[PDB]
């Protein structure tokens, strides 16, 4: 068979609906008078009524807007039959990719992480690790995170002290001079951003890592 | 076989070129490492290079900006073939027709038109026809006339004793009082609009009715 090839859909469709994808035929009009239809989860199993198809025309159409976090791929089949119902056609593989849109920020497991590091620790020595998530395909940059800290109270002996892992949410010792009897505890906000952390086009979110420093 | 359906397509396309016009391919591809190619008066027979398509992917093509004046409908066929040169497919038939735009304005059959008519006559008399043509899509608004006229020569004893079947181009008498003594020649300026007479929109052209006045 000549296949018509994957129909490929951003998510969260704009409209207006029912907005039409592709029209497909059969070359057997020309003989006889036919209908088409479509079969398959999306069409005529649940969840029906999402993809629908001109019994004349061919014309497929989508009738509402596609969520990929819910249905990432549809496979349907399309039909032909003649004016008394027989097949004159082997069904055709319609398959329709949802495409991803960056349509959910980044999301800390929790909202205060807690970490420890003993006291005049060399700059180098592991303290704890954050981490979130994405409900966007991590293939997609919509789904791929960066983290930063953004501040760190107090600021001295240095106003950085630390440095988070940009790809996995590891946190280090960069600076020396960690005294208890000057600073217990430092606080950091750490931001996690997606788009391999764009400023322009990453959506955001923000949590709190509290760094006791012990004796 | 399933088949694609008709590719439409405005002539005196902007590009950038080459625009793309819709990717074909062959369920064979999964098996071995297929071929595409096209044939026809558009694609490899003359005009040549108009169309065309990727061996791999199977991206089809237009070149170049169309015409309907010139070429209103295209016959093509893509192929597909095996690595050592074999049809694994029946040729496709693909048809490409050129959408009409509005690109050249109304032309009347003569510059100078003549015509008569019995002094005194009675208002609804018929006196003579002009008629313009279009080399637009008769059945589209860009070839669909509407006359009308523009000034008359003189403006006595009314300034428009005539009027213009909106639609034929039948002229015809709507005032009394015509005398070979007072005003022997009138001549009007007719002008031919497309789209309905659509003013903003619609392209126009004019041409000269002499109309003589007898014993
Ligand atoms: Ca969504
Ligand atoms: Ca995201
Ligand atoms: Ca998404
Ligand atoms: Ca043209
Ligand atoms: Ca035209
Ligand atoms: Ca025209």
């Amino acid at each position: 068979d000549w296949v018509i090839p994957p129909i490929n859909l951003p998510e969260n469709s704009r409209g207006p609906f029912p907005q039409e994808l592709v029209r497909i035929r059969s070359d057997r009009d020309k003989n006889l008078s036919l209908r088409y239809s479509v079969t398959g989860p999306g069409a005529d199993q649940p969840p029906t009524g999402i993809f629908i198809i001109n019994p004349i025309s061919g014309q497929l159409s989508v009738t509402k807007p596609l969520d990929r976090e819910l249905i990432a791929r549809f496979h349907l089949r399309s039909h032909a039959v003649d004016i008394n119902g027989n097949q004159v056609e082997n069904p055709m593989d319609i398959v329709i990719n949802v495409i991803d849109m960056n349509d959910n920020r980044p999301e800390f497991l929790h909202q205060v992480w807690n970490g420890s590091v003993p006291e005049g620790s060399k700059p180098g020595t592991y303290v704890m690790t954050v981490t979130a998530i994405d409900a966007d395909d991590p293939n997609a940059l919509n789904g791929m995170l960066r983290y930063r800290i953004l501040s760190q109270a107090p600021s001295t002996p240095s106003p950085n002290m630390f440095t988070i892992n940009n790809e996995t949410g590891d946190i280090i010792t960069v600076a020396a001079g960690l005294d208890r009897e000057k600073v217990q505890q430092y606080t950091l906000i750490i931001q996690a951003t997606d788009m391999e952390g764009n400023p322009t086009y990453g959506l955001s979110n923000t949590a709190t890592a509290v760094i006791t420093v012990t004796d």
